[PDB]
């Protein structure tokens, strides 16, 4: 059957094709209205991204090409005695929009697998570098120190026609993608374990792979990583790391460059931290309240939370109407596996006080939880419990989502990102111009 | 008066309050203004256009070029204070401009300066890990390395761990971002003597300016260099929001990561070869002129060589812009300085007859909007000049000097509360059915 390369390679000259299309004949119509707040207002709702992978429904959820997470947990491929989706099976879905067979992406993770060797002045860089070092500083290193490697970077210097690009860029991104766990796992053993990694199984798929580099070969864990990955891999283009990771491609920097500047914006404690957040806050709440768990007892806690001006995080939403999906999907494993774990009892208790709290306060909109709010006490449960290595599996997931985006960005000739700014003193006269 | 005069942290501190309830105040009274309008083609297009960031530091002046705090490069070179003995101006004086639109005096800029180089020592993990990486890693991705590797020093990161008022970030974001910049000349210094020389590096001059202390670290205490150093970092320090370098570290500093993160993210954006390289690829085309015509910079030479490269089908890099319409003040600068220090030097000829044929070939051809230079076509020939021959490194240099520009708008954003960057994407089925649903009603 064909390979992901070769699928691609064929279906790709058609939707480039039809984009050419679409852009000239529609390219002059008009999509919206930038006003004055969104320049001040970090661009908020301006239309100005195309992102293939996935869109935010507002009655649904995020959905990865069309599908919704439990139509992916339904269609995706499964490792054997497993009902977890493959993340490696949406890596595939998200760049060509189609569902490869069981062999297809068998194929697929060996060939991850093979490509997860890391050199030498890596493995080196990596074990010498300070236990203070923040671990997302560490995992975004580690990815730059792979430039070497760059078979795009070498292309452009060897002045390859742009035709060439995506394919260049597509074996810089599975090399990069192969070498993650060992990556991330590195990182791990060295701050918080012994410093010894065990070797990748070249027949083993990629969560599986990442879980027992990390030094966890329970089999509910491994579905746990296949799961994590699959559910965080993916979230449009326009958040910070998705779109830094595309800005700097746009430029041309290889996929090296691109996810280490993008792991830098997932670092930001406004966009990857939301899961330590919520886990601090459960941590603290479980000592505050002695373990009790009653409705009384949390509903309280809540109003003495909101009263004093404090956040309840990962709940409410701008424009989501429901509970996403992500955090249904694990909110189902931990039903599966372990609905009495005490953590687990308190994050489905706030789960069922919570929306009624907070609508009754009347300052939340949509008062229902994200993905953040569910995947620490998972974590919790298999012991890795090491809160400030969390952002670096966000950062492996997010990998999954926007490798895509700059193979098809490539592919398609998308150009420099550039919109323009202006200084304050000039946007005054520009206002003052318009109301006149 | 016998009392001190403001530092720079203390100006900023007493004039960004008005200025960020001047900023709260407009978005009240005029958020709701139409100021553009988005074309699908924008879209597909890089947001050329989009009206979408505010940077207070410069602004391009489609009549007269960049402009710095409403000053054009000839006004920056007279107003900016100079180091004793020379004519340039100094580039920590235009730090100060950038971050509070206020000339500093000669006293201030030398303060500043002393500040800068008593921050400059790197820790020791730093030095082993640069000293260690392979000398074939490109010396883009070793410069932002070690810009990430110094995030275990953040103040910022810190102090929001220690969840700190937002009245704070400004102030921990200033301490980092002078922290991070007096230390790049050690970095980006260290790089050029590892990669390309004996790996020996001197020490820092408490007393010496920063365009000083790079020239001297990178192994030169001449006073020529020394002066190409101020003027290349404070020409080439900013241009507006939107470039990737720019706009990248805005965006990244945006989710509140350190001005370590956010810098280093931005150096790996203007690594890329369209946005940080032009210099190289101006070296590179007039390196293949100069072998082909065998030094002969005749006019007549010239003019025909370009002729046949576009008539062949190729481009002339480092001319034609988009809208600027004359040459780049910041090439003006730079032709400036050639022709005070070396107007014979054989490659500055090439250059300068270049200059003076391409404009009208180009617009003869008819094909080049704006056929005139920008900084990209004259700054590779004054570092060759020097003997900083070493074109895989230039865009360290570049990088050195883009922190000054990117920095200031970082402490600014923290000062008036810039939120987080969050266009919004649609996928192209996505956008084929909004534009189907505005095309039918
Ligand atoms: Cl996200
Ligand atoms: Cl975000
Ligand atoms: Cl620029
Ligand atoms: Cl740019
Ligand atoms: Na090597």
């Amino acid at each position: 059957e064909q390979t992901l390369k070769e699928r691609f390679a064929e279906i790709i000259p058609a939707k480039a094709e039809e984009i050419k299309k679409f852009k000239k004949e529609h390219g002059k119509t008009v999509i919206g209205e930038v006003l004055l707040e969104q320049a001040y207002g970090g661009m908020r709702g301006i239309k100005g991204l195309v992102w293939e992978g996935s869109v935010l429904d507002p009655e649904e959820g995020i959905r990865f090409r069309g599908r919704t997470i439990p139509e992916i947990q339904r269609e995706l491929p499964k490792a054997e005695g497993s009902t977890e989706p493959l993340p490696e099976a949406l890596f595939w879905l998200l760049l060509t929009g189609e569902i490869p067979t069981d062999a297809q992406v068998k194929a697929l993770s060996a060939d991850l697998a093979a490509r997860s060797e890391i050199p030498e002045h890596v493995i080196q860089l990596l074990d010498s570098l300070p236990k203070d070092l923040h671990p997302m500083a560490q995992f975004s290193i580690a990815v730059t120190a792979l430039e070497s490697e760059s078979k795009f970077a070498k292309a452009y210097a060897q002045g390859v026609s742009k035709k060439e690009y995506w394919s260049y860029t597509f074996e810089d991104s599975l090399d990069l993608l192969g070498k993650l766990p060992v990556i991330a796992s590195k990182i791990y053993r060295n701050v918080f374990k012994d410093g010894k990694i065990t070797s990748t199984d070249p027949n083993a798929d990629y969560g599986k792979n990442l879980a027992q580099l990390l030094g966890y070969e329970n089999k509910d864990f491994i579905d746990l990583m296949r799961l994590y990955l699959t559910i965080h891999s993916d979230h449009e283009g326009g958040n910070v790391s998705a779109h830094t990771t595309h800005l700097v491609g746009s430029a041309l920097s290889s996929p090296y460059l691109s996810l280490a500047a993008g792991l830098n914006g997932l670092a930001g404690p406004l966009h990857g931290r939301a899961n330590q957040e919520v886990l601090e806050w459960l941590f603290k709440l479980r000592e505050e309240v002695k373990g009790d768990y009653s409705k009384e007892t949390i509903e309280k806690y809540l109003w003495d939370t909101l009263n004093a001006g404090r956040v309840v995080p990962g709940y409410g939403h701008a424009v989501l109407r429901k509970t996403d999906p992500r955090y249904t999907a694990q909110r189902e494993f931990a039903l599966k596996h372990f609905p009495d774990y005490e953590l687990f009892k308190l994050v489905s208790t706030i789960y069922e006080v919570a929306p009624g709290v907070l609508t009754k306060h009347g300052k939340t909109k949509n008062p229902w939880p994200n993905v953040d709010s569910h995947s620490g006490v998972l974590l919790q449960y298999y012991g890795l419990t090491e809160a400030s290595f969390y952002t670096v599996l966000f950062g492996v997931a997010r990998a999954i989502g926007v490798l895509p985006q700059l193979i098809i960005d490539r592919a398609v000739g998308a150009p420099i990102e550039r919109p323009k700014s202006f200084s304050t003193e000039k946007y005054k006269e520009l206002v003052k111009k318009i109301e006149s």
